């Protein structure tokens, strides 16, 4: 059993920046990969980034050069550094973790990011 808790969203102006946290608890030593997803109003959830235990990162075209995913194994936390923020980045951001040799998956509760004014 792995649980994920998110924090760090909020309201920011276009051009601002935010860091989102994804704190994992439970059998975190079985986690294989972690990823960040977002769900815009009225849209399917969308893959954003992915990171392995070793630190290899993968990104979608929509956030390449603007968002950064990292992980701190000492704290069981995965971060999403959201920079160069556009109004189109307004969404609920979700983190996930694949564990037990990628057989199971856990999701965070989501955190709202609003880019306005
Ligand atoms: C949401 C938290 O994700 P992370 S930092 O994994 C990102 C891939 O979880 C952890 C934490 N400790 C670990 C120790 C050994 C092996 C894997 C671990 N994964």
């Amino acid at each position: 059993e792995v649980q994920l808790v998110e924090s760090g969203g909020g309201l920011v102006q276009p051009g601002g920046s935010l860091r989102l946290s994804c704190v994992g608890s439970g059998r975190v030593r079985t986690i294989n990969t972690a990823g960040w997803y977002r769900q815009a109003p009225g849209q399917e959830p969308e893959f954003l980034a992915r990171i392995t235990v070793g630190g290899t990162t993968s990104y979608a075209d929509s956030v390449k050069g603007r968002f950064t995913i990292s992980r701190d194994l000492a704290k069981s936390t995965v971060y999403l550094q959201m920079d160069y923020l556009k109004p189109e980045d307004t969404a609920v951001y979700y983190c996930n973790a694949d564990f037990d040799f990628g057989s199971r998956t856990a999701w965070g509760q989501g955190t709202q990011v609003t880019v306005s004014s």
